[PDB]
């Protein structure tokens, strides 16, 4: 498992509130911020742990909802929900879980969203 | 004339940056911040001056766009439209709602003002980028 995280930071945003939103869901992520033109910016991170995510889908009873969005895999989490510690699917936090050559993404999907 | 302004502040936004985006377009606005749910908030305020807005439309040379947007949101004694919050942050006027909500603007004409005259005054027609009346 390798998790690729990307989040944009608009001029009116607090880069660190965005960072916190990410970590709330992927606490293990190694994140770096890239500056851009006209006050825009972005966070690019990576992590190998989907534990907090799993813990939230369960603790929030949305395993099936997640299962559906997941079916490597890429999806978007709602930044504002992630900020208050919640997992939500409806730019957002770009997430891409990619199973190494010797794994099946589906099996990863079932371990994450039973 | 009277301008009503409302701008949401999302959880990951810095309320002071949203407030400055408003002031960059409406310098005289009196603003108040109210808290909502799940870390959301909102700025509300008013001003009787559209002087800065008028300068920016001329400076950016986007009178033609402004005129169309103002007429489209026009009613009997008012007109409304949104401003891009990110463009506003850097001192620019843009009418597309940004990913974060934009700034909702309502210009109200008083009983002795004609709303269409307010609009012609703010965003006058042009012929070659040069104002008419």
């Amino acid at each position: 498992l390798e998790v690729i995280i990307k989040a944009k930071v608009k001029p009116t945003e607090d880069k660190y509130k965005v960072k916190k939103a990410i970590l709330n869901i992927f606490p293990k992520a190694k994140l770096t911020f890239i500056e851009k033109d006209n006050e825009f910016g972005e966070w690019e991170g990576k992590t190998k742990s989907v534990e907090k995510l799993k813990e939230l889908l369960r603790s929030q009873s949305i395993l099936d909802a997640a299962r559906m969005v997941l079916e490597a895999t890429k999806f978007y989490l709602n930044k504002q929900a992630a900020y208050v510690g919640a997992v939500n699917f409806d730019g957002g936090i770009f997430v891409k879980i990619l199973a190494d050559e010797n794994e099946d993404i589906m099996k990863i999907i079932k371990d994450i969203a039973p």
